[PDB]
């Protein structure tokens, strides 16, 4: 059972802007996704302070970076609070309608694309490098779901039947054919050290066979 939804008009505009605007500093996508994971890990930690039973689905608060050259995917896994089905349909837990407005206003008022995270819509920077994005998420209060979109104005949501996650979010980036540099160990390391050296959770960069 696959449900197809249409993006809000403002969100579809944001995605086509990111896809079509000539902009060479694409590496900032990893900083935004890692920052989104750190925000989700902060949320589960804060709720765990007043209720330790919320960590029953997983006590480790970490971030893993998993490149795969065979599938040409870069996956960002975190054990954060996760997202419900309502969260997924509601623009992946963001206030994307108002955040897109302030972002597009700034883009004509001097700002550039690298400042996308300052308006809460940093997740969509994934389409700077990915032709398709798959999001697997598991919140304590809901089941495991799979969000997917190749842009084009629509996305799909389905119950995920694959490997159970416990709790957290998995962002799979199906990279464009000319963006395979972000599958290289030294390139990923350089970006993490440059843009995410002070993240308060362990970041493990997986290596390949
Ligand atoms: O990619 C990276 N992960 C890391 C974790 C710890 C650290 F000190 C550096 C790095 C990287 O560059």
């Amino acid at each position: 059972e696959v449900e197809t939804f249409a993006f809000q008009a403002e969100i579809a505009q944001l995605m086509s802007l990111i896809i079509n605007t000539f902009y060479s500093n694409k590496e900032i996508f990893l900083r935004e996704l890692i920052s989104n994971s750190s925000d989700a890990l902060d949320k589960i930690r804060y709720e765990s302070l007043t209720d330790p039973s919320k960590l029953d689905s997983g006590k480790e608060l970490h971030i893993n970076l998993i490149p795969n050259k065979q599938d040409r995917t870069l996956t960002i896994v975190d054990t954060g609070i996760g997202m419900t089905k309502a969260d997924l349909i509601n623009n992946l837990g963001t206030i994307a309608k108002s955040g897109t407005k302030a972002f597009m206003e700034a883009l004509q008022a001097g700002a550039d694309i690298s400042m996308i995270g300052q308006f809460g819509v940093g997740f969509y920077s994934a389409y700077l490098v990915a032709e398709k994005v798959t999001v697997i998420t598991k919140h304590n209060d809901d089941e495991q779901y799979a969000w997917e979109s190749s842009a084009g104005g629509s996305f799909t949501v389905r119950t995920d039947t694959g490997e159970p996650m416990g709790r957290g979010t998995k962002v799979i980036l199906h990279l464009k054919e000319d963006q395979t540099e972000y599958l290289e160990e030294r390139r990923i390391k350089e970006i993490v050290k440059k843009h995410s050296q002070f993240i308060g959770y362990p970041i493990t960069l997986f290596v390949e066979k």
